[PDB]
């Protein structure tokens, strides 16, 4: 097995040119290797004010937030509070249009509802406007026909999934996921006494933070540190240490296979491919030209239970940040890459692959 110095050499050999070539001000990486997390930090969380990246720096996860959504939903399934087969109208009866009649929670959770838009429109800023938007949306195809990635589908799934609990989404996420997993540096809303650790994102050489929007927490609005993200990857890779039974089962359910889209399988938030695999499949699959395309979907019903021989991963971005998380349960190997600049998805995936390939 490799020493810490050997792992550091491997990580730095990839990250050093990456940050220079992509003009990334700050990064934090965790490698999970033979059961242990190894942490690395470089650069600046705030350039003008000279604040370094540390193991406590908070990064905007962007759509990596959907992995938290999927686990919270899995926990609700395990609690018996919801079933993915339930109609959306069980939880939002005011969606009375015929286009909602056959849409199930399953479809919202997995981008298979019929073609909701990538984001809720900017001018939808209250509950009345949100209802109007969904009521008047018209699908492009029947439920299950295609997978088309969106924030507005899984975002609504998260809002509906927590209804039986009587809690807000943020309250339920905190009580049911973050607190049991001891994720004390993971936030939907960063409190004032933690703002000192909230990195600035950089877009076109200017510091930026993400703007709020409807159903943001549910789809793209989580912030977290490298320590918490490593602990999150560890718990998702192997939840045998998680003593809360419904949370352990909910983690497993987010890695069930619900749909087959070529060689990719859709979990709850997490996306999976069989392992072993060819690097080009994930690198090319991460390009927006594939990842954002509407592709035919094949249902896996009942969902296939998690298998160890899988590459489990999720990309995410905001205006100023780019993140990537991936793990292989069979190998007990994983990686977290957090950066305060958005940079191309295939570059993220290739760098992660290069590191993990040397740690086989």
């Amino acid at each position: 097995m490799k020493t810490e110095q050997q792992i550091a050499d491997i990580v730095n050999r990839t990250i050093t040119p990456l940050m220079q070539e992509q003009a990334i001000p700050g990064m934090a990486v965790a490698v999970i290797y033979q059961g242990k997390p190894y942490y690395f930090t470089w650069g600046k969380a705030d350039i003008a004010n000279n604040h370094p990246v540390t193991q406590q720096t908070l990064f905007e996860l962007g759509s990596v937030s959907k992995t938290f959504n999927g686990v919270l939903g899995g926990d609700a399934i395990a609690r018996g509070e919801i079933k993915l087969s339930d109609p959306v109208t069980k939880y939002w009866p005011e969606l009375t249009g015929k286009q909602w009649q056959g849409i199930r929670l399953l479809h919202l959770a997995t981008y298979t509802e019929g073609g909701l838009p990538l984001k809720i429109p900017d001018d939808v800023r209250d509950k009345a406007a949100l209802l109007h938007f969904y009521q008047n949306w018209q699908p492009q195809w029947t439920p299950g026909a295609k997978r088309l990635y969106a924030n507005s589908s899984i975002g609504l799934f998260g809002a509906l999934a927590v209804k039986p609990s009587g809690m807000s989404y943020e309250e339920a996420m905190t009580r049911r996921v973050l607190q049991p997993l001891k994720l004390a540096h993971t936030w939907i809303t960063v409190p004032q006494n933690e703002q000192k650790d909230y990195a600035w994102g950089y877009r076109e050489g200017k510091p930026v933070h993400s703007s709020p929007g409807q159903l943001d927490a549910e789809a793209y609005g989580v912030k977290s540190s490298v320590i918490d993200m490593a602990r999150w990857v560890q718990a998702n890779m192997d939840a045998s240490h998680v003593q809360e039974k419904t949370l352990q089962q909910g983690i497993a359910l987010a890695q069930s296979r619900y749909w087959r889209i070529g060689d990719m399988y859709q979990g709850l938030g997490w996306e999976m491919l069989n392992w072993p695999l060819k690097a080009d499949s994930i690198i090319n699959g991460s390009d927006s030209k594939v990842a954002l395309a509407a592709l035919p979907a094949v249902e896996v019903n009942p969902p296939a239970p998690a298998v160890k021989a899988s590459w489990v991963h999720k990309t995410g971005s905001t205006g100023g940040f780019g993140s990537y998380v991936a793990f292989v349960p069979e190998k007990n190997l994983g990686i977290v890459m957090l950066a305060n600049k958005s940079y191309p998805y295939p570059v993220r995936v290739e760098a992660a692959w290069r590191i993990l390939e040397k740690l086989q």
